[PDB]
Order: C-alpha cells, then sequence, then structure tokens
C-alpha cells in the first residue's frame, strides 16, 4: 500500500528492495537493514532522531528534505524493522 509505495519511490534507490543497500546505497554508506546486529543497535527513538534531525554524516538527507509526510515516519520505521533477519 501507501507506505510501501513511499519506500519504493524515495528510499529504495539507496536502501534497496531488500533493505541491504543498492549499489548506490553502498556507495553512499547505507546500513544493512537485514542485519539483526544493526537492528538491535538502534532504538526506534534513535532511528526517528536520525530521520527527523539528520546525523553527522553528510551523506544522509533527513526525511523532511526528501519531502516525506511526517505522519509516515512511524510506519517507515516499522517497514525498516521489517527487513530484520531477511
Ligand atoms: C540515498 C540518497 C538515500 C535515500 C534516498 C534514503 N536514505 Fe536512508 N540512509 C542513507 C545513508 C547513506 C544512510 C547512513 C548514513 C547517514 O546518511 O546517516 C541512511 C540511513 C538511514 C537510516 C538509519 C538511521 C539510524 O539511526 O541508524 C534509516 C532508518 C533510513 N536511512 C531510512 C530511510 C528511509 C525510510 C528513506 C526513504 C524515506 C531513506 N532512508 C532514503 C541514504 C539514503
Amino acid at each position: 500500500g501507501d507506505i510501501q509505495k513511499t519506500y519504493k519511490d524515495t528510499c529504495e534507490l539507496c536502501h534497496g528492495a531488500d533493505g541491504k543497500g543498492s549499489e548506490a546505497g553502498k556507495q553512499f554508506g547505507v546500513p544493512d537493514f537485514t542485519s539483526p546486529d544493526y537492528q538491535k543497535s538502534r532504538t526506534d527513538a534513535q532511528m526517528k532522531e536520525s530521520m527527523t534531525n539528520g546525523t553527522k554524516n553528510p551523506n544522509y538527507v533527513k526525511l523532511s528534505d526528501l519531502g516525506v509526510d511526517l505522519a509516515d515516519l512511524d510506519p517507515l520505521v516499522q517497514l525498516v524493522r521489517g527487513f530484520n533477519g531477511k
């Protein structure tokens, strides 16, 4: 549905259809969302902080700069969690 469409349209280019990082995402330095070790290293609040505020890393565009509806943040975090263990 709508959240999966948003992921396909403005996240998958970097994060990949499998969450592991496309060739582009690996060039930019995405994490591996399928890694259980990566997943458990971040709380949901920490993910949301990065997505809302940006990080120290100049390669990461905060999601409001991508134009993403702020109401999509929580479901996008849940979608990212969905890659865990795949
Ligand atoms: C390339 C241009 C990207 C697009 C489009 C999106 N993301 Fe991304 N993301 C990217 C990088 C290079 C990184 C790591 C380095 C950094 O920029 O900070 C990330 C990181 C994330 C994370 C992890 C945050 C954490 O605290 O561990 C999440 C949860 C994330 N990205 C989600 C995400 C979503 C939902 C996107 C579409 C709306 C999206 N990203 C786009 C690179 C790129």
